[PDB]
RNA sequence: AUGGGCCC
RNA sequence: GGGCCC
């Protein structure tokens, strides 16, 4: 987006500066060119002359102004998009009640009650379970005027903005881009819900091509499904963004919202203005103060489900924008958030389409780097989305997420205090798919010392998750 | 350190 | 309550 004002007020909110993450035994064996996240100002390891804060705020390069002509064909993108997306759900996007937004439904989990609250709460040293009782699941004074002057229109916010302490790759440590998260008022994530969570739930439970959506799928089990339906096709792409998120501008967030949620389908008249909140933020960051115009705040309700909306739309924009005669049917996609993959039997120029999508403040690229462009004839074994690979399973012939020998042990050489074990269960789950050498290799400094997982049973847990009856069948 | 996922 | 992905 754009910053419009950058204030210094008297009251600073503060921001932690200590990783929790430590090395573990697989680090001094792995030697990974990863490490946590500069967290701190002063940190020995930035390379000098690099300002935190000036780092953090860079990728608000400008809010995207588009013409009329841009805007009317973003409307009709946004407009047929919304004609599948809700004749594959339905047109039940009633209201929620209360209690819903807090307990879930079938599809969407329950809020969590011990993650930060958001402004103005956190200034008075304040947890979120005081505000929001969650065993029962009801909400305090503070929330109870708040709630009914959002639906006045009245309610005014800021973004809480706080430093992601995950591990990066050394070149983005020594630059000191350490990502943010801009979190939101806790009584705007239950009034969202309310809004469009029942649209949430069920695009949860339809996830897949048909909807271009991949929010609440189980790579286990779900990437047999997809596997299949994009080796179908003879051309595939794996494009990547620059900062997706940011970038959104403003007249096309403002439109996907007035032509996917509108009452005709079914919604409340604030679901199209609680999200129309997210376009002009402000933004708190210890002395700053920061009026930004444009992008999405990482860290809101539908957070996932707004930027896999926008991407569906930006892939039919785009192809309509420099070809003709196109639509739904002449590709297939797929994506979360940022991510995505494409395919189509035509032979799209995914070079040619760079500039188009320009117009919308965004950047594609490649994501295989070599040669630095779009070529044609790319397979779904070639890509890679959600991190993992498309590997077909040499012992069933069932597509399964294999994820790089090197992101497992950079993942496997930091460890939170004394969150070990379990993360080794944890990690052991998807370090399956690697096969089992690559699966021995990889837990071989921690034997002797902690439990690991057998590769027998978590490759049989695998082969009945993905399916019941292929290991009913291997036993006949 | 958030929103939302997926596994325990 | 922990891990991973976006
Ligand atoms: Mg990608």
């Amino acid at each position: 987006g754009l910053i419009v004002d950058t204030r210094d007020v008297e009251e600073r909110v503060h921001v932690m500066r200590k990783t929790k993450l430590a090395p573990t035994v697989a680090h001094g064996v792995f030697n990974p060119e990863f490490g946590p996240a500069a967290l701190s100002n002063k940190d020995p390891r930035l390379n000098e002359g690099v300002v935190l804060d000036e780092v953090i705020f860079s990728k608000h390069k400008g809010d995207t102004k588009m013409s009329a002509e841009d805007k009317a064909l973003f409307r009709r993108c946004a407009a047929d998009y919304a004609s599948r997306l809700h004749s594959v759900l339905g047109t039940a996007n009633a209201p929620l009640s209360i209690y819903e937004a807090i307990k879930g439904v079938d599809g969407l989990d329950a809020m969590e009650p011990d993650t930060a609250p958001g402004l103005p709460w956190a200034l008075q040293g304040k947890r979120r379970g005081a505000l929001i009782d969650f065993e029962n699941g009801t909400v305090g004074p503070e929330v109870e005027a708040a709630l009914k002057l959002m639906e006045k229109r009245e309610y005014k916010f800021a973004c809480q903005t706080f430093l992601k302490d995950e591990i990066r790759p050394m070149e983005k440590v020594r630059a000191g881009k350490t990502r943010i998260v801009d979190v939101l008022p806790v009584e705007h994530i239950l009034y969202t819900r309310m809004m469009i969570g029942r649209f949430c739930a069920q695009m949860h439970s339809n996830n897949g091509p048909q909807i271009g959506s991949a929010v609440a799928a189980n790579p286990d089990v779900d990437w047999q499904r997809f596997g299949t339906h994009f080796a179908q096709y003879r051309n595939v792409w794996d494009v990547d963004y620059s900062a997706f998120d940011a970038n959104h501008c403003s007249d096309a967030m403002n439109i996907m919202f007035e032509e996917v949620f509108r009452t005709e389908f079914g919604f409340h008249p604030n679901a199209e203005w609680i999200l129309k909140t997210l376009v002009n933020t402000e933004h708190a960051y210890e002395n700053k103060r920061i009026t930004v115009e444009g992008g999405m705040p990482s860290g809101c309700s539908a957070t996932s489900i707004i930027n896999t909306i926008l991407n569906n739309i930006y892939v039919l924009y785009a192809l309509r924008r420099h070809y003709e005669g196109v639509e739904l049917d002449t590709y297939t996609m797929i994506s979360y958030g940022d991510d995505i993959v494409v395919a189509s039997d035509y032979d799209l120029d995914f070079e040619a389409l760079k500039p188009h999508f320009k117009s919308l403040g965004q950047t594609i690229t490649p994501a295989d780097k070599s040669d630095k462009g779009f070529v044609l004839g790319h397979s779904i074994t070639d890509v890679t989305f959600l991190k993992r690979h498309f590997h077909m399973d040499y012992g069933t012939g069932f597509y399964k997420p294999v994820m790089a020998s090197k992101t497992l042990e950079a993942i496997l050489s930091f460890a939170r205090r004394g969150t070990i074990q379990e993360k080794l269960i944890s990690v052991a789950g998807l370090a399956v798919h690697s096969g089992p050498d690559e699966y021995r290799r990889l837990f071989e400094p921690f034997q002797g010392l902690f439990e690991i997982p057998s590769y027998r049973s978590l490759y049989l847990r695998w082969v009945n998750a993905v399916c019941g009856d292929a290991a009913a069948a291997l036993e006949h």
